[PDB]
């Protein structure tokens, strides 16, 4: 009677939500305060984080 | 009188019911929970049931 199609299934499911990265910024602002530049002036200015 | 036709018989039933095999699932969510995936990620998932 019954010719049974013979097929059965499995899945899943794959979940990518997220970029790799996360870039926080903190801008710089080099003559800053409790210092100065000059017009022509020469040196350095650095800013760790 | 009575010309017997002999002719006797014997029976018999076979049941085929079930097929084979029964395929039970338990589908993946392969991110999965107190895990991550990135994009452009690399890797390896594995479920073992
Ligand atoms: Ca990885």
């Amino acid at each position: 009677s019954v010719t049974s199609d013979r097929t059965y299934y499995g899945y899943g499911d794959v979940s990518v939500k997220n970029e790799p990265v996360n870039v926080v910024v903190s801008p710089f602002s080099f003559p800053g305060a409790n210092a100065s530049l000059s017009s022509g002036g020469q040196g350095v200015f650095k800013k760790p984080d």
